[PDB]
This record gives structure tokens, C-alpha cells and sequence, in this order.
């Protein structure tokens, strides 16, 4: 809806997951701004946020709000369609699947490179059901609030957020498995 | 240091805590900014922000990167003192356990708000001390990681917190306490 919105579509997800247009989308959320403004936070060239800019607009992730005449330019106000997003990361799309290994991998670099001894795929094995569970439980419980925003009318973003976090750790909680591979984990992630 | 810094201080934390202080100091994370910048994003007027990087000044959160010249006004460029801040709010203040005990309130407030039913108490007291653990655990982590920064330079700040949550996790999920707390938590927030 307007307060919070779960995006399926694999495609869009993609779009998202840029590093750029996360940080103007997570920018947005303080207001909705012009090419111009993103370009002088991000540190980014007009053409360059342009661009990311389309690609959002297209995925649906931003909206034009209103165009204002500054000067002589007329320049397009954005605002994100949604004041927070979550995505299905395990939707099986297979591109998603292993961006998601990818992410995670990075993540294993960090592990070894801080001195952390493992054996690299019974770990990602891991990390990956464990992410798997988290992302379809917080995208379950999400969804339940797309429903509910008219009672949450009197909470910021980042209580709901939080409270989001909660309900989705609680589902976590009561997955036999999730514990096993919580436990795993503690095995594993020696230091 | 500069990518990571745990914050242990208190009264810094409680005024790091400030909304609008929070906001700056996630804003600062792009690129070191001016009152003037900070003000057109935030929505705050220049004055409210000026005094707000005071407080954040002092706290030592934020210095005076450099001063600009800005036509016929000299504006300081602030930036974060670390990449990114970590704060103990359960080392021991009491103001600070009490800030810890509205804040789960809050998400409590959501909960039932939402549809959930429960016995505030116990459910309190297991957000809390789940949460006083998830604290000190990632306190713990991140700790080691202040003193391993070097190996790190070669590492996004996205993907340090991200690792900091793994193995903040895989941490937790070596107390007995807490997979029990998990639990609990998971019979306690019902649907």
C-alpha cells in the first residue's frame, strides 16, 4: 500500500538490489526529491541518477509527485510508491537464488578474512536455509501488515519496522528446523 | 576507529538515540554535510539543526570536516567520526534500560494493535532480555572487528554490518538462555 509493500516480481527485485537504487530509495524515504538533489547526497552525476531513476519509476518503486519549474528547468519531484519494501529473495527465481549466494558468499569472505576457520559450504548451506526462512517469515508477516495499516496510522516506519522483526523472529522461533540451523550456526561460526 | 566504533558512553548514547539526531547521523553516512544540506533533507530549519550537530558534536559523534566558504556564508562540513556506530543499552544505566524498556513497548503497543494477544509481562521481560542479549552480543562482535579494521579496507559498510549480524547471531545462538528465550517468544507471540 502506501506504508508498506512486499515485492514479488523477481524482475523489479533485481532492480532494486543495485547498490545506487537502494541508497536513493533509502534516501527517499526522508522526502521526495529531484534528480538533482539525489545526485549531490549520492555523490552520483545528473545522467547517472537519471538513469537508476527509470529503472525505478519502471520497476514501480518511484513515482513522479509533482514537477516543479526551478529556474530554467523543470525538474520532477520523486517519492518512493511505498514508505518501506520487502522483498521475496526466494521466490525461486534461480538469478535470485544465487544473487542471494552471492550476497551470503561475501559475506563467508568477511568470516575467513576476520579470521573465522570453516568449511565453506556446509556454512553457506546454512546461512542460505537460514536467510531462505527469514526472508518468507518477514515476508509473511509483512503481508499481514500491508492489511493492517490503517491501525498502524498512529506509528513511525521505523517501530513498524522493528515490530516486523519481532513477529518475524516469533515465526522463526517456532520452526523446528530454523532452531537446528540456528544451532548449526553456533557450531559452525566458530571465531 | 573510522569503519567501526562501539559506543559504551551513556549520555553519548542518549543522544545519539534522538530522532532527528539518529537521521543525521544516518544521512552523514553518504557525505559529510553542511547545516544547510542536513536542513533541506530533514525538513528541519537551520537553526533546530545547528544545535542538534552541537549536541552530536560534543557527543563526539560528528567533527568539522572542513569550512566552506559559501558566498557570503562560511558553512562547516560535518562528517560521522566511524562508518558506522554501536551502541551497549544495557551497560548498566538504568535511564538507558528504561529508554530499552519504552522502546520494546512501543513494538508491544504494534503487537496488540495488530491483533495479538498476550500477557504484556512476560512478553516484556522476554523482549528484554532477548534484546539485552542481542546487545551484548553484537557488542561483542563488533569489537573484535574495531581491532581488525585493516584486514576489512577492502570490505563495503553494508556488508560489515551484515557479517557483524551473522556472527552476532551464530553468538547467540550458543546460549542456552537465549534459544529458550527464542522459545518462549515463539509461544508467547501468538497471531
Amino acid at each position: 500500500a502506501k506504508k508498506v509493500k512486499v515485492i514479488t516480481d523477481p524482475e523489479v527485485i533485481k532492480v532494486m538490489l543495485e547498490d545506487t537504487r537502494r541508497k536513493i530509495l533509502k534516501l527517499l524515504r526522508n522526502k521526495e526529491m529531484t534528480i538533482s538533489q539525489l545526485s549531490e547526497i549520492l555523490g552520483k552525476t545528473p545522467q547517472t541518477i537519471y538513469h537508476h531513476i527509470e529503472k525505478l519509476k519502471e520497476a514501480g518503486l518511484v513515482e513522479v509527485k509533482r514537477t516543479e519549474m526551478k529556474g530554467n528547468l523543470v525538474e520532477k519531484y520523486y517519492g518512493r510508491t511505498a514508505d518501506v519494501f520487502y522483498i521475496n529473495l526466494y521466490l525461486g527465481d534461480e538469478e535470485l537464488r544465487y544473487i542471494a549466494r552471492s550476497r551470503l558468499k561475501t559475506k563467508i569472505d568477511i568470516f575467513k578474512r576476520l579470521g573465522y576457520q570453516f568449511e565453506e559450504n556446509e556454512l553457506l548451506n546454512i546461512m542460505d536455509r537460514m536467510s531462505q526462512k527469514e526472508f518468507d517469515a518477514t515476508v509473511r508477516i509483512s503481508k499481514y501488515i500491508e492489511e493492517k495499516e490503517d491501525a498502524l496510522k498512529d506509528f513511525s516506519n521505523e517501530d513498524i519496522i522493528h515490530a516486523i522483526e519481532w513477529l518475524s523472529t516469533a515465526e522463526l522461533a517456532r520452526d523446528e528446523e530454523y532452531l537446528e540451523l540456528l544451532k548449526r550456526l553456533g557450531s559452525i561460526l566458530k571465531r
